[PDB]
RNA sequence: CCAAGAAAAGGACUGGAAGAAAUCAUCCAAGUUGGGGACUAUUUUCUGCCGUAUAGGCAG
C-alpha cells in the first residue's frame, strides 16, 4: 500500500508554544516567501521551531 | 522496496601611527644507625731437547 503523509495543524501549533514555555531542547526551520506556505508559517515570520534530541555519541 | 527518485555556491581585497614600574627588609634554636658471615669445587694446561739466559725458538 502507498503511504502519503501531511502535517497536522493543530498539533504543529501547541508544539510552537509548549518547547518555548517548558524549556525544551530546540532549533527553527526557515520558509522563503511564508505567505506562500500557511497562516502559522507567515504568523511566525518563516521561522518554525522543531524540537532537537541527538544521541549521547 | 527508506518524508521515496535527480543535483558544482562561486569570483575580488594593505589595520595602522606613539610610549620609564618603582622605593624598604635578620629564618633561627637541639640531636648516637647498630648487630653476624668461607669463592672454590670431579680441576683439564703435564714430559723434554737447543740457546750465557725465568729472553726467543722447537718435537712429542
Amino acid at each position: 500500500c502507498v503511504v502519503t503523509p501531511v502535517v497536522s495543524h493543530a498539533l504543529l501549533a501547541q508544539l510552537q508554544n509548549v518547547v518555548h514555555e517548558k524549556k525544551l531542547q530546540c532549533t527553527y526551520i526557515h520558509h522563503d516567501h511564508p505567505a506562500s506556505v500557511g497562516s502559522l508559517v507567515g504568523a511566525l515570520g518563516g521561522k518554525v521551531a522543531v524540537l532537537d534530541y541527538p544521541p549521547p555519541v
